[PDB]
Formats: C-alpha cells, structure tokens, sequence
C-alpha cells in the first residue's frame, strides 16, 4: 500500500526476503510453462546513420518485464515495490542478433520488483547495429530492424512477447525523426540445435529531417 | 580539535558501516528521500551543432540526509570520508545522456555528524541537447534532466540545491566556450501509460563560442 | 525429457550438481586422453577493412563444444539441458594467434550443459585481426586466415578440431554489410616452434571475402 | 636479510593486520603530510585548438603511517604491498578531463620506519593553457592537485627542476622547467581550506622554426 | 600421466596451498631471477614525427619457485594455473605510453621442478626512436623492461634473432634484428639500482621504393 512505501525497515525486509528466495541463475518457470518475457524498445535517439556501411548508432530504453511469483509477498501493510540490484535477480539473457558493438548501459543497474512477483528492468542502452539504412533521405524513410531474443534459452524455456512513433520518448534534437515503431514475434530454428528460439523483430521506420 | 583522532575516525566508520544499508533508500518517517543536486560546470570540451551533441565536465553536487548515521561529535570528528560502496547513494541518471558518466575523482563521500551526506564526483559526459545558436551572441541553451532512474516521486524527490549562483564559478578559463546563464529547476516527468511521476532537476545551460 | 524442461526445482538441482562437480580450473581429461574441443566460426559481419595496415574487424559466433562426462545426469525425468554461467565451468583457454585486440564478447556469458555431459559455449565476438586484405576490392576477393587454439595446453592435453559443418559459416552474415563472404574453410592445423617439443593443435579459418560491387 | 622470504611474508601479514585502508593515518593529532612530485616522462599530444594536453608522468607520492613500522634489525627493511591493502591519499587533479590511467603495477613500498611510497606511471589529459608552445619561452600548463575530500586539518599535500633525468629524449617536446608550489584554497561558503600543489609545466615544441 | 585429471586437480590444490602470490619467491636470500624475452608478432603503427610505435609481442616470462615443485614420477609434469593464484613479477616498460593490453587467457604454466612460465600476448604503445624507419638500415626502437617496485637485490631481470618464427607476414614492416641486453638503472636521488632488460627492436618499412 502507498502509505507504507517509505517504511525503510519494511523495504529492508523485502530486500532480505527477495535475496532469500531469488535464484539468479535459474529460469523462473512456473507450472511447466516458458518464462513469458515482454520487451519494448523506447527509442530515445538516433545518433549516427551510415548509408555506406548500413550501420546505425542508437539509444533506447529497453523495457523488460517478466514474473517470478516466488518473489511475491503480501503488501497489504508494506511497500508494493522496491528497487533491487539486478545482480540479486534472474534476468533474461537477451541479445540483439544484429548488434555490432557491446551494449553500453547508461543507467544504474537496478530493477523493480513488485509484490505480485512482477519484475521490471529498463536500462538505457547505447548500441550500434547493422540494418537497412536505405531510404533514410526520402519521405517514406528507412526501416531498420533490430532482432532480440534469449541467447541460450529456447522457446520451451523462454518466450518473448511484443505501433508508436515514440513521441513521448524520442529526442526532438535528433537529426532524424521516427515515423513508426512496430514489433513482431519470431520463431527461428538455427543450424546448431534442433529446438527453436523466439525473438522479437523491432522495426524502426525513420528518416532524416 | 578532535578531527585527527584516528581511533575516533575508525569508530565512526565502523558505526556507519554497522548502520548503513547501501541498497535501501533512507526514507525517514514515511516521507521520500529529499535529494538535492546541482551541476557546477567545469568545462565544455566538444560541441557539435550539426548533431546536437555536447561533451562536458561538471561537479555533480549531491546531498541528502540519513539521520540514522548521525553521531555525537562533541568530542569527536565532525566529518569523515566514506567509500560510496559503504553507503546508499541515489540512483541518479541524466535522461538525455548519450555516454556513461565518466567519474574523474575518488569515489568517496563525506558524512557529517548530523547525518548529512555529500557526494560530489567530477564527471565527464556527453549529452543530446539543443546546440543551435552556439555561435551567436545569445548562444545555445542545452538542457539536462537528472533524476532517479528507478525511484518515483513518492520514494525520492530530486530538487535543486539552494545555491545556483555558483554554477559556473569553477568553469575553466581555457575552454573555447563561455557560459552565459545556468538555471536549475524542479521538473516532474510522467508518461501517459503509467501512474509514476519522476522528480528531476532540469539544468538549462546557456553558452556560446567565445 | 523435454516435457520436464520447465521443472524449476529440477533445473536448480542440476545447477547445484554441476557446481559441486565442476572444476573450473582443471582440464576435463577423460581416460588420460586429450580434451577434444570443437570450434567453428560462423561469420556475422565485417566492420572495418584497412588496406593501409592489413587489418580487419570482424563479428562472429564462436561455436565451441566439448564434453565433461562427470557433469552428466539421468534426464529420463528431468530437463535435457540447462544454461550455466561460464564462471561455474571449465572453458577452453582459446586464443586467436593473429588477433590484435581483445575478444569483445557481445552476448551473455552463459554456456549450455547437456545431460550427456556435452557443453556448448557460443559467444558472439567482435575482434580485430592482422591478415591479408589485398584483393578485397576485386572479383576474387581477399583471404584472411584466423588461427585459433589453446593458449597454454599443448596437443597432449587439448586437441582443437574443426566441425565438418560449414554450410552455415556465412548463413547468418548480415545482408546489409558492404562486404560479402565468398568462401570459408575451417581446417585442422598444428603449430610447433623450433625451441621446444610442444605442438599446439588449432583450427585455421580461411575467410575469402570482397567489397560488393555497385 | 631482505631476501628472507618468510620474514617478508610475516611483514606483509603484520601490515595487513594493522592497516586501516579507509581511515586517514593521522598521527599525534596532526594532518597527514602527503608529499607529491610529478616526474614528467612524455608529452603525447598538445591540442592548440582545444587547450588540452595528454601526458605521462610518474606520480611520486609519499606519506608515513608509523603504525606500520617494524623492527628491522634482522629483517627486511622494505617490502612491496598491493595498494588495496593500504590507505592511499584520495588525490585528484582539478583540471583533469580524463580518468587517470595507471600504466604500472599497483604496488606501494612500505619501509620499516612506516614510510609509504606509491609511484604509479599515469597517463592523463588536462585542460590548460597551451598558448606559446611553439615559441622560445614555451607554454606553461598548470595542474592543480590535492585531496578530493579531506581538508587541510586532515591532509596537507606538499611539493624546481627541468626533469632531465626522466623526460623522454624522443618526445616532440622538451621541458624548460617544472615548478611545484604549495597552494591553499578556501571556498567562499565554508570555513575550511584545501591544501593543494600547483604544478607548472613549462614546455615547448622542438624545431619551432620551420619551412612552410 | 599428464592427463590424469585427479592428479592435476591435486597439483593445483597443492600449488594454491603453498603459493604466496604477494611475496617474492626468494631462495637462499638471493634475488629472484626473472628471464624476459619479447617475441615480436606485429608492428601496427609507427609515427616518425612523434617517435611512437604500436606493437604486439609475446612476453615470454620465466622464473622459479621451488616451493611449488612436486614429484612427477607418476604424475603430470606440468599444469596450467590462473596467474591470480601465483606470484608474478611486477614488470613494467619504462617508456610505455599506454597500458599493456593482454590479449590472451591469463594462465601460466607451472612445471614440477618449480619453473613458472607466463607468456601473455600484449599490445602496447611506446615512446622510442623511430628515426630511420624508411631507410635500409632501419630504425632501432628500444624498450626497457624491469620490475617496477623491486630493486636489484630483490629481483634480477635478465635476457639475437629476427623473430622469423613469430613476426607477421602481413605487417607493413619487417624486422632486421632483435637483441636483448642486460641493463641497470640508477637515479641520483636514491641508492638502489633497478635491473632491466633493454630490448632493441631494429626494423624498417617493408618493400619500400627507393631512389637509386
Ligand atoms: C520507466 C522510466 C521512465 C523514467 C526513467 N526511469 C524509468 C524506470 C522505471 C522503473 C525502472 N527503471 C526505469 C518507464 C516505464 C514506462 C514508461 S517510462
Ligand atoms: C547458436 C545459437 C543460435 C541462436 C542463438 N543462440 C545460440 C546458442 C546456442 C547455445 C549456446 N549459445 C548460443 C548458434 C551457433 C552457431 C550457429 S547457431
Ligand atoms: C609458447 C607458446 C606458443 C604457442 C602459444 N602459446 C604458447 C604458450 C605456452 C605456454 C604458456 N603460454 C603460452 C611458446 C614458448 C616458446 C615458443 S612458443
Ligand atoms: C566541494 C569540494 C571542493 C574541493 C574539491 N572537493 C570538494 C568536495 C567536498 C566534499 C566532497 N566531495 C568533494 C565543494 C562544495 C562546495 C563548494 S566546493
Ligand atoms: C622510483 C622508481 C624508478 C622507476 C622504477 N620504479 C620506481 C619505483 C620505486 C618504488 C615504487 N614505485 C616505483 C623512483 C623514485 C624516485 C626516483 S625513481
């Protein structure tokens, strides 16, 4: 409940309870079903676009949510959420398939845990990608796709789930402007292994101002 | 007179470490942590009017209280330095940063016997902001918003310090740029999707090429 | 058992067992024989090519597998595989002998351990190499060779062998890159130095590529 | 007795028993006297456009902690110690615009009388006055260094040479003079001062006269 | 018996029980003798204006700690050991102008007779004499390597080839000769000397066009 959110001892006790119960290295599968992970990229900036190399340098807020109901507690007289270092938590092992630089995390590495077991982790990331930059100087713009999913968990273990112009988020001072952002679910079988991986394809349709 | 009593200092640090919860916000009573922050600009290193990006160095003055850390300093040190890893510090971020904050200074805070904490890292960082007009007489106005990344307004308030007349007092005379005005104001951020508001300080840096 | 994959307590128990048994700093030699490590590079991108200095910056999936039967478990009624942080496991001490930067790991540092004891570690790596870049802007392209093997274990301790599947070597290469891969070979190779009797078994990867024409 | 290995291990143990790495080693209720001397080795880059220099210096840093002393009548006079086992002064350069990059093993020497010597080779960029670098009298780039969080009552930081024994002969530049002077700074708001050292690096480009 | 896994695990346990990673392994109150041999792999960038070079080399580093030795009559002769479990010499290059970037797994070999071999591949930049690089006789770039904090009484650092087994075919440069000569450095202010190896890299631009 709101009134108790700022009760420090309660917050300390919740963090203790979460660290007691959390298994940071085991997927939080419940009821023999895959962990349902939702990913939403809020684009903040498009910093460099190279039409010769088909590369983009971007900043996005990666809103990542899933549940671990073993973390839940009765918050009828305690805080409903706390901030938790992600090192204390399991986090989905997401990777961007067409990323060509390491992800630069620009923000404090803390997640929110809600008393119903919901977890929210939303880092600001700067990262470079190989994608189709063709058309960026035209009115219809370019469409750059970013493909994200679990790097080591197949669809039986983790599933990823997905039409905005990101007006609340995207920098008005970018040389570029966003026309549309859409996400589509993807299921892929790769050469290495017989089971499929789920991914989200995020399509960033943008153009130079 | 007691500042240099080493055993006293050791005991204060012991006490602080016994009491400190580095991962828990220090909400006293049932009120949000009152965090004060002010950027004292030290340098403007690179500016790009085409890309609207700036590279700057600033003192990030950060202060708050945790009364549980207070001690009787009648016959002991009034202040000690403490590694920030031993303390809770606010999870501040700049919303329009496009690089990680590069901390240039030792990551030590000062804890005062009344429980006041002062952390002031010197930081180099790059931002996306309005660089238009930087070569004109009236200059460009680049705004930086700084707030708690994961704590909403009910948990942490991030407000300007009481002093902002000194925001460019420590600015390098050897910069290619000169600062015309700095304001630092309360600002609240909300998103249509969700109930949380985030309290930040909006810093408006008005500057121009010399 | 694939039906038991989402049994969380089972996964946690398997992880516990692996960590009790694993010796992260000791080679998993079985039967006084060398550890057979398989390595195959699947190329994803070529980021920079410097004709002046003969250097290339590349992104590749480093497919790495080996066995440690001591990690094996009965999976008749439990998960067939789990993900494990590589810090809990022995991993081969591989290095590229002509690399001129650190390998930059772009993906989560987790391996897969299979119930028969096989381990699969496949990081995406961005790394720079010194190699032959002449010909890149011609029809027949440039050929850059990368040699990968154990840095400290000679052939008596570790054998580093290629896989025989190469059809996917450029299958995940970016369609948007300025470059295109013409051919890839991955072959067994052995290096010895005149000073000493040790041989080092490695995989030699030959990457034939060119700049796409207008 | 220097190479008596067991003696060295015992000294390291004794130091780690008594060392308080996060507490200033104030003795007899006086400030810690910290000596600093920058021995410049290389001037890597000078940007006349931006007033920036990129340099390498050896940061000779000394102070005492008598609690670390031992009787060395029949034991080693000195050992090397990882600085993570020691208190070290929280020095910062006020006009640094990059992180200090330490190029050398992060070990200090501890002497049996309790003297500590820490001398990293540091590469770091500074904002300073580079005008005149192409003239006969050269540029003078001043670097201000002191304790970032300790006032003069807690730490005092204290310091003429042309650095000929240290500066690279192969540098593009040559050093005319390096001066290092005591500097006390009090901020208007508050009563307590910081003790700093002002290092003045007077240098110039070799072969200033060119054919254009 | 090399591949007996339990044997290797027991050897690593024994090494970790006896190893003092922070204490120099002096035997018989004599200095630790460290051998260093740089195998040059590549010369990546050279600048004759600033006298800087960017190179890659394998740093073959060897020394003994007999306390680590074991009877290998019926056990492995050698094992790989993370260097964090071992004392390693605190070597530094005096004229380095960037930090040593270690490109390889940080593992050493320990031999059952107590011999230790650590050989990182290192990329690093140096200030040295690059003059003559575009001539037949070439430039000679000297790199001075020694213990950073141990003087000659504590550590001794001791060492002709063209490195044709190691040097990259694809360098824009070629090696004429690499020599390594024992050297010793002393400074006027202080008594002790530092032993170092002086590595003389004689090299030149490959396949250069000449005026004849
Ligand atoms: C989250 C925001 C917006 C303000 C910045 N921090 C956060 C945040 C909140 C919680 C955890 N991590 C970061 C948002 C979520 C949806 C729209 S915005
Ligand atoms: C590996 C893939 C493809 C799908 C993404 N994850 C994996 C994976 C599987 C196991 C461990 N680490 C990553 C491949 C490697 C080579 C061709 S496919
Ligand atoms: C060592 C080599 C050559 C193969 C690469 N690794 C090693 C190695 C071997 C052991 C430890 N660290 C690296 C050599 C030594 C002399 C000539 S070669
Ligand atoms: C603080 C200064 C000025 C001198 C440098 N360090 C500090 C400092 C002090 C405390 C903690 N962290 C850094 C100032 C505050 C107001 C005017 S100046
Ligand atoms: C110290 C030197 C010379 C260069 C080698 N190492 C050291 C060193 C010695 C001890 C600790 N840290 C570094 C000097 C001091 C004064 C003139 S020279």
């Amino acid at each position: 409940d709101y009134k108790d959110d700022d009760d420090k001892l309660d917050r300390a006790d919740i963090l203790y309870n979460i660290r007691q119960t959390s298994r940071p290295d085991v997927i939080p599968t419940q009821r023999d079903r895959p962990v349902a992970v939702s990913v939403s990229l809020k684009f903040i900036n498009i910093l460099e676009v190279n039409e010769i190399t088909n590369e983009v340098d971007v900043v996005f807020w990666q809103q990542t949510t899933w549940s671990d109901r073993t973390l839940a507690w009765n918050s009828s007289h305690s805080p409903d959420q706390v901030s938790v270092p992600i090192s204390s938590l399991w986090v989905p092992d997401l990777a961007a398939y067409n990323a060509i630089s390491k992800p630069e995390v620009l923000t404090p590495q803390l997640a929110r845990v809600v008393s119903d077991g919901e977890v929210l982790y939303m880092p600001s990331i700067r990262q470079r990608f190989s994608c189709d930059v063709s058309g960026v100087d035209t009115e219809s713009g370019a469409t750059c796709r970013i493909k994200i999913g679990s790097w080591t968990h197949h669809s039986r273990e983790i599933s990823v789930d997905p039409n905005s112009d990101d007006s609340e988020y995207f920098s008005q001072y970018s040389r570029f402007e966003i026309l549309d952002v859409t996400q589509k679910k993807n299921s892929v079988t790769y050469s290495c292994c017989p089971e499929a991986y789920e991914d989200v394809e995020v399509s960033l349709n943008f153009r130079k101002k």
